[PDB]
This record gives structure tokens, sequence and C-alpha cells, in this order.
């Protein structure tokens, strides 16, 4: 495609949920960057993204649309968080480096949120990290603009780990609460070096979650009984303790993590209020051991 011609492919980084991943080198300025080539609202809303700046958010450089693709070139960063998270599986991520990973994700959620921006997608492997020590949420933006499908366009099943069970429960308006969710998985994996609700459809999604969190009922999320893919029938499961579900964690890391995880997003920690957290007292950058 014509568009291709500004850049030197220099490898394939990947295959995203919406289109394929490139690093590559602008020809002229000679800048890398990732390039997103996803084959065809959206225009006006994901070119809005590019003034959605932050540190801990992968910057939005351009948005092109030419020739029935829509190529989004972003900041380059040399390795996501589920590598990272591979590559650590011996050993564990140290947890000043787990805190700095999370404080440095609320800051931008904390961000997006003010600007009412959701992700609504979250996980480790749209994650970003440098070799400074910081860590950049990608791919911003794009579920309000395409949608989240069932299946990437390779035909790659589309997590469900770290949807939040409104989302699988039907609501149909999300809040931000659905991104805190989804993190607070994230840093529970981190910590456990394993997911916390490998869910492999729906159904076994939301039965893994009530099976640690406890079945929700009207006492704890107001609304439930009424969502619309919630059913009666579905198993009741008491709720298991934190100290159980992601041991070596602290009591103020177990205390922010059961904020992230409660089911009524209104109750939800906030971005802001979680930067607030008596976990975050000690929270250093420390520099992750990588290799390039
Ligand atoms: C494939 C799925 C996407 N992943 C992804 N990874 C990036 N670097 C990590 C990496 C680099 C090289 C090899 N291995 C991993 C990246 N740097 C900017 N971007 C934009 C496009 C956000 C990157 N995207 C995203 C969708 O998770």
């Amino acid at each position: 495609p014509e568009f291709m011609e500004n850049f030197q492919k220099v490898e394939k980084i990947g295959e995203g949920t919406y289109g394929v991943v490139y690093k590559a080198r602008n020809k002229l300025t000679g800048e890398v960057v990732a390039l997103k080539k996803i084959r065809l609202t959206a225009i006006r809303e994901i070119s809005l993204l590019k003034e959605l700046n932050h540190p801990n958010i992968v910057k939005l450089l351009d948005v092109i649309h030419t020739e029935n693709k829509l190529y989004l070139v972003f900041e380059f960063l040399h390795q996501d968080l589920k590598k990272f998270m591979d590559a650590s599986a011996l050993t564990g991520i140290p947890l000043p480096l787990i805190k700095s990973y999370l404080f440095q994700l609320l800051q931008g959620l904390a961000f997006c949120h003010s600007h009412r921006v959701l992700h609504r997608d979250l996980k480790p492997q749209n994650l970003l990290i440098n070799t400074e020590g910081a860590i950049k949420l990608a791919d911003f933006g794009l579920a309000r603009a395409f949608g989240v499908p069932v299946r990437t366009y390779t035909h790659e099943v589309v997590t469900l780990w770290y949807r939040a069970p409104e989302i699988l429960l039907g609501c149909k308006y999300y809040s931000t609460a659905v991104d805190i969710w989804s993190l607070g998985c994230i840093f529970a994996e981190m910590v456990t070096r394993r997911a916390l609700f490998p869910g492999d459809s729906e159904i076994d999604q939301l039965f893994r979650i009530f099976r640690t969190l406890g079945t929700p009922d009207e006492v704890v999320w107001p609304g439930v009984t009424s969502m619309p893919d919630y059913k009666p029938s579905f198993p009741k499961w008491a709720r298991q303790d934190f100290s159980k579900v992601v041991p070596p964690l602290d009591e103020d890391g177990r205390s922010l993590l059961s904020q992230m995880l409660h089911y009524d997003p209104n109750k939800r920690i906030s971005a802001k209020a979680a930067l607030a957290h008596p976990f975050f007292q000690d929270v250093t950058k420390p520099v992750p051991h990588l290799r390039l």
C-alpha cells in the first residue's frame, strides 16, 4: 500500500486485536515508530486521541485513513508486560517494580479518565515497558471506536481474563471502573505469576470470578440481579480471603486489590483514589532487569 512507502518495516511486532503491528522507521525522518495497520465516526474519535497525551500513555503520533486502511502511528516501546511476565516466570517480578508499574498505570488511567476516555480492554499484551522503568497503556480509545470483537482480525480469541463482571453480565454503559477491574487482575497476575481469572468462555470467566470473589448479589452489587445476562441459576459460591488469592502481597496491597475488584462499579476505587492509597507510601521507580 502507498502509505507504507513512508516507512521501512523493520520487523513484525505482532498481531493486535484489530490489525498487524510493525516496528518501522520513517524513511525520511528516521524516527522509529510502531505502525498499526487496520483493514476497514471511528476516524473522528481516534483522531481526538492525539491530544490525549500523558507519560504513561503510549503516544499516538498520527492517524491516517488511506485506501480502506487505517494506520495508527505510535511511539515504539521495546517490550510488553505479557512477555516480561513470561520471562520473569522463575523469579517473579520484584515487588517494588510491581508497585512502580501499578502506580504508573494508575496515573495513566487517572489522566485518561479525567478526560472521560476509557480503555475497555486492558491486558498485559497492551501494557508496554521501556528500559527506564516506565510502563504505558497502549490502544487507549480503540475499543470505543471499533468495539471489542470475539476474535481478532486473525481469528485469535480475544482474552476474557481481564474483563469486568458488568461487561460479562451485559451492561450497556461502560464506566471508567472497567479499567480499574482489568488493572486489578493484572496486578494480581504480576504478584502471583498466574492469571487470576483465566476463563475460556464467558461463563467460565464469570464463574471463575464468582468462585474467588463470591457470587454477587444485591447486597454487594445493587441491581446486579437485573442485569441482562444475570441468571438466578448461577451457582452460589462463597467469597475467598485475599490472603489466599494473592500471597505474598502485603496488607496494603491486598486492601487496594480488593478495592479494585469490588463488584459494584460505583464502589470500585477510582484511579485518583488509588494513587492516594497507603500501598504507594513507599513507591519508587526501579530499573527492570531487561535484555533487548
Ligand atoms: C501486537 C500487539 C500490540 N503490541 C505492541 N507492542 C509494542 N512493543 C512491544 C514489543 C516490541 C517488539 C517485540 N515484542 C514486543 C508496541 N510498541 C508500540 N506499539 C503500538 C502499536 C501501541 C506496540 N504494540 C498492542 C496492541 O498490544
